[PDB]
């Protein structure tokens, strides 16, 4: 699934993601669109070996299971699979552990680089929030 803005936003609140660990919705909004363009399916390989699944770009090396990635753990408890489903809830759920972790959305280097101290607002403006 490609979501919209307003779409994304709108399922991103309602799990409960809107103010999660003090992050204001645009923050997550800003973040996917980098990570991901709003593609549920998106699967990018890092240098490393692992590989980083759905909206959040998520990565194997920690927080998933692909079975493909030597040393690696699965602190979320899902199959990495689960991350690329049109339904967000594994996503988001694994998101709100990764941000819990101590760095805040900087475990997010796209967030850092593209999103960190700008006018995240502007990405839920015009949205029925
Ligand atoms: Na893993």
């Amino acid at each position: 699934k490609v979501f919209g803005r307003c779409e994304l936003a709108a399922a991103m609140k309602r799990h409960g993601l809107d103010n999660y660990r003090g992050y204001s919705l645009g923050n997550w909004v800003c973040a996917a669109k980098f990570e991901s363009n709003f593609n549920t399916q998106a699967t990018n390989r890092n240098t490393d070996g692992s590989t980083d699944y759905g909206i959040l770009q998520i990565n194997s090396r920690w927080w998933c299971n692909d079975g493909r990635t030597p040393g690696s753990r699965n602190l979320c408890n899902i199959p990495c699979s689960a991350l690329l489903s049109s339904d967000i809830t594994a996503s988001v759920n694994c998101a709100k552990k990764i941000v819990s972790d101590g760095n805040g959305m900087n475990a997010w280097v796209a967030w850092r680089n593209r999103c960190k101290g700008t006018d995240v607002q502007a990405w839920i403006r015009g949205c029925r929030l």
